[PDB]
């Protein structure tokens, strides 16, 4: 009934850097071949969406940002085979074309069809489905979820359980999957292991959850904010450490605590000093450190390569290591089968029109995750 | 007949830093409990032995250095079960006590009984078996192979094929195993893969050999010295690249050459810039870079953590990843079963008394490996 026609709707457009989002009436073109138009039901606010505002995640402006979300398919273009009008879906900010050597690779997930490396802010065909009073508006990571309606390429969407609570499983579009995958997939945490998690916001809590699912015996939470500790223990942390309580460097504290270094450490805050710290506190011979967050305006870090020469392994990933379209549905299936709870991560829920408020909660540190509802 | 008594023999003592070795008459005490006295048959000259001379590998002086070697057991102390008078043996500069959590760990090989981390320059019991005119002389890495005779702890020795040519299989004590393991064990090079090897001295040639054994489809040799290229191709390299031939940075050249990055890269030269280069030239999503050499007087390197956030894996090891006592005999068995040739690495052979000459060949770059014969 709206199929094949322009939809007039509201979206949160960022017209310029360092400005609040403007709720604007926009037009959303019908989906072309192999494109999918989605009515949004919920979208989380992620740190990476704010990097667009700060200018640190360089991408074309004006933009409709947002990339952690869920909704319902409104319609499909020619040749779409993987979703149908009515399906519950999660947009995939990391695509899975299934053809490139990354998608072919049994370990790789950073599909070369991504728009993160060298952002164009378009659909795969190099155009935009968005206008604001006839002006073109750029897409973001092929998702653009801060809109009542969006069009994504088929390679950027996954069909999920028709019975999922979208207001919750939207977290699987970024924050949860990223954390949880870091443990379960990238690091491959083993049973009886000792883990250390640097940063206890939403993505850190999700690492803790993955470490617990993997059967870690000790999960050491590390953050300078004490108030973060209760929820960390509530989701699986055995102990919590505030570095400001100590007179010695924190990697020494953690090495002592773990009788000569942890099995797996995770940097989830995105700071250069804590990255090196995290690597050092893991056991010199067989320790693994995983880099989860970054600052997209990153300087270089400075590290001593002897930390690696003893036998350490240092690594990062995007989207928790997960091949996106393959994994998103099983993660929802797991939630549905109650293998893990998402409610501990949701601290604030706001209507979409109060997006700017939600970003204030994010910028201030007062929320773990704000979910916006359409 | 010498069992249980002091042996008077010659050794190459370094009395002070930055000095030539002095061939001195020394006394070698009989082995105590769980110690093994070995008559040396051959010893290679390694870059790490020279780091002792430069003062960059800090270890107590005066010292008898050397750690890549083979010989014949002269006698055994009380309770030695793993070798017997007459056995052909390789001293293990990385021990395998078999008890510590590293030796227990299915991936780790840097046994915590090592004397590399915080060198004491003793036997495990904290004493020395060496005197020079009654002055005590320090051990080195529990091996001290620049001596006609040495005493090692049982955890620092492995019994090998009674039919091995010791003049060749001595390379398995460091240089070969380190290179070969880096490919086969640490990186786990896969079939059809594209590999890049930065540095084509002895340890680099050994990486090439491991990559070929693993079934790599492309092995790209990288060195600034053209003269090194023939022997690289002779042992398995498909192509060779001199960065001085190019007008653009070498990681760009290698990324282009490999259609968007190599599967596995290896830094074998020990330079901070080439370490970062090596990591960058591997494929962003599933690339692995392995650090093989170091400079023990190392500054920090400077790198951008975004290189890891895409999906790269960065790692180092000691002794090629190999659990030493477990692996040394099978590596000799493999040589004996002709699964790989060691003669391509041996460019110079000298009597032990011309040790200083051999180090000159090493310092100058004129040899790939000098073997000293007793
Ligand atoms: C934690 C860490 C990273 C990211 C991320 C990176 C790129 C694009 C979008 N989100 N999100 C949460
Ligand atoms: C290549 C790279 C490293 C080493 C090494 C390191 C520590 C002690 C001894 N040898 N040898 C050859
Ligand atoms: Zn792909
Ligand atoms: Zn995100
Ligand atoms: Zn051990
Ligand atoms: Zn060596």
């Amino acid at each position: 009934s709206t199929a094949g026609k322009v939809i007039k709707c509201k979206a949160a457009v960022l017209w310029e850097e360092k400005k609040p989002f403007s709720i604007e009436e926009v037009e959303v073109a019908p989906p072309k071949a192999h494109e999918v138009r989605i009515k949004m039901v919920a979208t989380g606010i992620c740190r990476s969406d704010d990097h667009v505002v700060s200018g640190t995640l360089v991408t074309p402006l004006p933009v409709i940002a947002g990339h952690e979300a869920a909704g319902i398919v409104e319609s499909i273009g020619e040749g779409v085979t993987t979703v149908r009008p009515g399906d519950k879906v999660i947009p995939l900010f990391t695509p899975q074309c299934g053809k490139c050597r990354v998608c072919k690779h049994p370990e790789g997930n950073f599909c070369l069809k991504n728009d993160l490396s060298m952002p164009r802010g378009t659909m795969q065909d190099g155009t935009s489905r968005f206008t604001c009073r006839g002006k073109p508006i750029h897409h973001f990571l092929g998702t653009s979820t801060f809109s009542q309606y969006t069009v994504v390429d088929e390679i950027s969407v996954a069909k999920i359980d028709a019975a999922s609570p979208l207001e919750k499983v939207c977290l699987i579009g970024c924050g949860f999957s990223t954390g949880y995958g870091s443990a379960v997939k990238v690091a491959k945490v083993t049973q009886g292991s000792t883990c250390a998690v640097f940063g206890l916001g939403g993505v850190g809590l999700s690492v803790i959850m993955g470490c617990k699912a993997a059967g870690a015996a000790r999960i050491i939470g590390v953050d300078i904010n004490k108030d973060k500790f209760a929820k960390a223990k509530e989701v699986g942390a055995t102990e919590c450490v505030n570095p400001q309580d100590y007179k010695k460097p924190i990697q020494e504290v953690l090495t002592e605590m773990s009788n000569g270094g942890v099995d797996f450490s995770f940097e989830v805050i995105g700071r250069l000093d804590t990255m090196v710290t995290a690597l050092s506190c893991c056991q010199e011979a067989y320790g693994v450190s995983v880099i989860v967050g970054v600052p997209p305006d990153s300087q270089n870090l400075s590290m001593n390569p002897m930390l690696l020469l003893s036998g350490r392994t240092w690594k990062g990933a995007i989207f928790g290591g997960f091949k996106s379209k393959d994994s998103v549905p099983k993660l929802v299936a797991d939630f549905m089968a109650k293998k893990f709870a998402l409610d501990p991560l949701i601290t604030h829920v706001l209507p979409f029109e109060k997006i700017n408020e939600g970003f204030d909660l994010l910028r201030s540190g007062e929320s773990i995750r704000t979910i916006l509802t359409f």
